[PDB]
């Protein structure tokens, strides 16, 4: 195969286009627009969207009604036509045209020297500043054909352009307008199989009309599990009642790819890279999407099925797309803080609910000056705190084996601090079986001793491992830190960890003291060792539990995000030191000790889990929620996919 | 409210009749309709089904054709309306009846003095022994309504008889050959609401055509979740060409609930109570049952419903259903037996795949001689021979704290055992966290049972992680049931739990099931032999009891007061009902209702509140017992934080004190 | 007339409530249920929205399936209405309840003393955190009517509750996952006449989920020119898997009327007065709405319209609404600064 390439890894390139209107002059409107095209062609782009009525210009009004102006929009239109079949791009222009008595407003879907569809917009808006039915037809159940230039070709509203070597790629037109009420045509051919839908907008500008646009547009792509790609109208159009500003966009799934300068002087273009595979994954896992099509099957399966081969570019022609290096840490820090708080909150009001129902019993915690188990406290003294209980009902411990932020913290923090020295009772229990062994017997012994604590004095044990963990089965199951009665930081990555303590510092509502204190305990914290950097692993994770992507896939994904440390963004906390690079090389072999782990060994550690809060909208992995999977499977396919698909480095 | 009423906890009594047929004489036939009605308003049913045809005879062939047959039935069938009205039940008659062009092959439903509908066949043989469409029309596609007696009453196949104040029981009826063909009218009735399916037969007998009717008045009982209620003709009936058996049975989702004498001298009912909270929650539960009415929900919502007010009997009228006493243990030895091969085959295969996908580790287990460690010591036993694994790879601990039969059977077992003395730890634990027993009081705390229980898991772990094994689990499915174990670091804990589905009242029956077959030698069954006649049921009560609750709700979720019921019928009387093989004389005890309710109390409060958080975390093993297991991964998803108080006032509002 | 009335001048006040769960028992969450019902009443709301399930708890997996859970739920439910009898608001209370075969997810709409509707949730999510479909039937396309209490009353989801004499309100209710697909049940409703969209949510809360919530009831009240009223389960439901925020919003038309506290200690209602006249004047005036309407026809006319009156009071209650002293001028620096 040929791994750097995004076609072959799902993704297909999308184009948003504003083009210089020349308004009452089609030739020229085309070859804006063929200009436009061939810079899509140039960048591998699959598709590209013009703005509504791209060929006449959107605001002639009754010009639209002149003879002249109609022959040669169709004039103009087969030179597009004709020039398209040295295109890669199938082109989505608009154009005013005849059919039957009327002239519609139409997009015509244009492929490799044919016409594919013609769509017209369905919704024709007669209010406020908007006119088109005095002249324009409605579209909406138009069906049939219509003639192009000695073709017949599909025409109406219920059309699919469906890519025959590329099935990610289901597309679907409207038109402006359509997308604004209550039931737009783009909704019934999402669930149709439409997963990238297009907009061709003319849409003069208004104080907070961008806004309406992105609310729907996003709106959209979120709904309807696709991508959403739209384009609208600029320079050139009239100003006789009106402005415009050119604004393109193209969302995913709620999540904007790319948008272009508001007013430019010149043409400007939104090129995205659309991941197939995520729209793919999403709708795969929320069945009530294809519910919701059952129970509109008649108008579901009616729509008709236009084929095309699009023959995408083999080769590497760059991922133009965003790729997080922690999916699980934002680096946009306004974003980054909505997170910890949400994180934080859910963790506390996680714990205060299991210590209101057992009639708030002490809190029995190992604290081992470690990230988890400091973010743990915090998180218990803050349940306490809410529900008007005294800290000192937290009952914190060392337990030595064979570190002082541990006991400065308690202490800071005011609640009831004990050391227990496990080391003889394990020398003891050594011995008694003759001898990771030895490391289990105090691991082991640590959770039996605050286990016993709990039993007679009357409180739970809180867990202290955190979702890294859990994923790769690194604790010690059974009698050892995978077992407690509630786990608060059982569904929070260990990537996102050390950005809680920190929420915590900057917020400071803990006094002065305690985040000092807290403060070294990252200082000094900041394993890896035999199951790779967490970094990496936390990556592979999100990928696999929210999407099931294969290997190769989430190879690919964090090679773009990690290979090079100076591109991209870092969420807010990495000293240019902590700021690594990883190879292919590196990635590959982590990668394969994360699937061998995560699909293999580790479940059944997972499959016994204490109660606790999921956290990430990437998921938590308890076997009563998010993952579900066998205790007795071997990975085999997954580590055979990454031999022949991943590149040795 | 009046708790000894079979009415008031969610029972409906039905009767499958048959009379004695007088052919071609419908006065007669009517007379012993009557007497039969009557002594069914006597039992308080609620339903009497007849045999096909009832009023005439089945067998009468061209004379159905007769104007004085015909007249003669009308004015039998007003006369039994007429009688009806002082009559509890809902009557299920049979005759031919005059419609437009032809005669109809109907089923006159007759209740409290009024015709509720009329329900022709809808498939008539023509074939064999059978030439019913030479005289009689399909009813199938017949709607509208028909003319009896000056009232316009609802005719076809497509009807409902719901019981207005006892929403449970909504009836259908078809005939005979009804039953027998690919879509039944009864299967679309059921999918519509239907819970009791009525069958008239005439059916003449043959050999083996009783097991015909059973093959599928069963099947279909159990595929609709309903109770199918069928009655054939008898004696009376011509033997011109043919025989009559007067078979008549009753089914519940799959069960016999009763039949009757087959060719009976004289007339013979089949009389039980079906429970329609049981047909209620199968169909809660069972979803895709919905789904399929969904899915014909044209052909579902077609269906006409007739209500009527029963007003069935408040009082005690008994129980006329028979109530194991152990849900979990078939009391007919053939049924017990194929039980307990299941259970031990089910057991041991769900070990051998986990050995097999560890590449065989030993199999490290704690052995105390009581009955669960045991048995689980003989299903590793079995596991490890299967796949060809030495048993000296099971490694057997005693794990004595501050029996014989355990180092005993491990030794006849021959696998490798092992004695480690746990109480050196645990002094040095007791005395680490300053409990009052490290300095000599006799405070026998739970801290201190606890400590021991954790010290033999946290052992056993470690041994594993040494040796290169897994933990077995040993604890049963009432303990996880109960909450009756220690959690995190105690035996709730393990690598694989082979026991976590089987129930405790079905352990000792597995190890009989072992011992009877004798695959291990003789010796082992001697030691086998002894655990079981040597071997907490104070603070949680006696486990026959509790699994009988426990499965009351994790089946059907059957409210306390509705268990509570269940539990006296079977449990109250030691000398009433059957006790499954294994009981001597002095090991059959009677409960009272005051006991039952007092078990009733702990249960529900152990099981839906206190007890949920051990579950919630539970090692893998394998489901065995059809009224479920309690993985919170499979049967039983709930909150750890819940209490029990709604259950406890119901038991408070509903179940006497004694 | 009576000029300082804030109903005369056709606002109809709302209201969205997070009460305090008591998982598996009806009637606690009766008890507060009632108690915020009689606070709304207090306030002159017409509305008054509950969270999901709210009187068996959403979370309580197969508890549902209990008889002694599910009878508990239909005595504590009768209470309710019974007691509804002295309030103003409709109140829109979740439940489980049983209908021919199964136990439907609902939502039962409740007025003056009774139920004027039932309706069921028409999409139950079976994926990630959710096992709906295992203990609940879906909704979608179930007509006709339940028995509740010795009546029978419309069931389904095709309803809308239209004041008889405050005609800019048209109720319509969903739940939950029913406004998070391509085509819900709400958008068909407003085309057929509902000018306020109940939602009643569980809604485990997750980081940036308020957020998906939010982008929902706001393009929804914005592309169905509507209010859309709603109300997430808070504290006092299961934390065995999951947490809960409390959420409660009130939106109209784009435009964000109210919210209430995240992961409050104690329940919060969010409050506001919905102004009918200026969805009407927006339907009015944009024909492509009533277009989309007449295009889906078959689809839009099916919905049963039931009656109630209202006779909201007709003093001084203030106005629960921000009046911008400068239409073209917002006050939001932010705000001002992008115009
Ligand atoms: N599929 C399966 N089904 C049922 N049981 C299975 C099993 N696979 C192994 N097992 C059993 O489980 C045991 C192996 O697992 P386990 O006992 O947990 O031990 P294991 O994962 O092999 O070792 C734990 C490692 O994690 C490290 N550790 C320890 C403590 C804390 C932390 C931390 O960072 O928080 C890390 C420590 O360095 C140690 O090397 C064995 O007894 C094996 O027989
Ligand atoms: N909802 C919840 N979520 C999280 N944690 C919860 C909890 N509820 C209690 N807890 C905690 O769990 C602990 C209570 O449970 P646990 O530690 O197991 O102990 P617990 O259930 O209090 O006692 C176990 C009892 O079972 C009997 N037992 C034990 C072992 C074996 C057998 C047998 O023969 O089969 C019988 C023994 O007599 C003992 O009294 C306490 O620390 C409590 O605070
Ligand atoms: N010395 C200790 N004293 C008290 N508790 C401990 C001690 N060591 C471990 N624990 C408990 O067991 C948990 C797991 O141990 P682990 O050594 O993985 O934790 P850590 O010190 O937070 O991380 P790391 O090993 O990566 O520095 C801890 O979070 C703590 O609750
Ligand atoms: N003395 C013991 N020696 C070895 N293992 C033990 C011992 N006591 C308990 N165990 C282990 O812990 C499990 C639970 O102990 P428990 O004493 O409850 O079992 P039991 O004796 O079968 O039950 P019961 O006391 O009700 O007969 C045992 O089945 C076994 O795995």
């Amino acid at each position: 195969m040929n791994f750097y390439s995004a076609y072959q890894h799902g993704f297909v390139r999308v184009a948003a286009c504003t083009h210089h209107t020349t308004i009452g002059d089609p030739a020229a409107n085309a070859a804006s627009v063929l200009d436009m095209a061939r810079a899509c062609h140039d960048d591998g782009a699959a598709l590209a969207v013009f703005p509504e009525l791209t060929l006449s210009g959107y605001s002639i009004e009754d010009v639209l009604l002149q003879d002249s102006l109609l022959d040669a929009v169709e004039d103009a239109l087969l030179d597009l036509v004709t020039e398209s079949a040295d295109l890669l791009p199938v082109l989505v222009v608009g154009a005013p045209l005849r059919h039957r008595h009327r002239i519609y407003n139409t997009a015509v879907v244009i492929h490799r020297g044919a016409v594919l569809g013609v769509v017209p917009k369905s919704y024709l808006p007669t209010y406020r500043e908007f006119y088109e039915r005095r002249q324009m037809a409605p579209g909406d159940g138009e069906r049939g054909t219509i003639r192009i230039g000695g073709a017949d070709v599909a025409f109406g509203t219920d059309l699919l352009f469906a890519a025959s070597d590329l099935p990610g790629f289901v597309l679907h037109v409207e038109i402006a307008e359509d997308m604004f009420v209550p039931m737009p045509p783009s909704a019934e051919a999402a669930l149709a199989g439409a997963t990238v839908l297009a907009n061709l907008s003319g849409s003069p500008i208004t104080i907070g009309r961008a806004e309406d646009r992105r609310l729907l547009a996003r709106s959209a792509s979120a709904r309807c599990l696709a991508a959403y790609v739209y384009a609208a109208a600029g320079e050139g159009e009239s100003t006789t009642d009106l402005a415009w500003d050119g604004q393109t966009m193209i969302w995913e799934n709620g999540a904007l790819l790319a948008e272009s300068e508001r007013f430019p002087k010149g043409v400007r273009r939104s090129v995205a890279d659309v991941d197939t595979e995520l729209l793919r994954s999403e709708r795969l896992r929320m069945g009530t999407f294809d519910d919701n099509r059952r129970h509109h099957r008649e108008l579901t399966e009616s729509f008709r099925r236009i084929d095309f081969a699009l023959d995408p570019p083999a080769g590497d022609i760059g991922l133009l797309r965003e790729v997080e290096r922690f999916p699980f840490v934002p680096a946009d820090p306004q974003r980054l803080q909505q997170d910890c708080y949400e994180a934080y909150n859910i963790q506390v009001s996680g714990l205060e609910q299991r210590l209101r129902a057992l009639d708030y019993p002490k809190v029995v915690i190992g604290v081992s000056g470690g990230l988890d188990s400091t973010h743990a406290l915090i998180v218990a003294t803050h349940a306490m705190d809410r529900e008007g209980r005294p800290r000192s009902d937290i009952l914190a411990f060392a337990l030595p084996g064979f570190k002082n932020n541990a006991i400065k913290l308690a202490r800071a923090l005011g609640v009831t601090f004990s050391e227990i020295d496990i080391g003889d009772t394990a020398r003891l229990m050594l011995h008694t079986i003759g001898h990771v062994t030895f490391e289990n017997v105090q691991a082991g012994l640590r959770t039996d001793y605050l286990f016993r604590i709990a039993n007679q004095r009357g409180g739970i044990v809180l867990g202290t491992g955190d979702l890294s963990e859990l994923a790769l089965g690194w604790s010690t199951y059974g009698v050892g830190d995978q077992m407690s009665h509630y786990n608060v930081n059982a569904g929070v990555p260990k990537t996102l960890i050390q950005h809680l303590i920190r929420w915590v510092i900057s917020a400071g509502e803990f006094g002065e003291k305690v985040g000092e204190v807290l403060q070294s305990v990252l200082d000094t914290e900041i394993s890896e060792a035999k199951v790779g950097p967490f970094a990496l692993q936390d990556f592979s994770l999100f990928q696999v539990l929210r999407y099931g992507f294969r290997p190769s896939k989430i190879a690919f994904l964090a090679w773009h995000a990690w290979n090079d440390a100076e591109r991209g963004n870092w969420p807010p906390g990495f000293p240019k030191s902590e700021r690594p690079s990883y190879s292919l090389a590196e990635i590959r072999h982590w990668l394969q000790i994360f699937v061998q782990r995560f699909y293999s060994f580790s479940q059944f550690k997972r499959s016994a889990l204490p109660n606790g809060p999921k956290v990430s909208h990437g998921g938590a992995l308890s076997p009563r929620g998010d993952w579900r999977a066998p205790s007795d499977m071997s990975a085999r396919i997954w580590l055979d996919q990454i031999d022949r698909e991943v590149p040795k480095g």
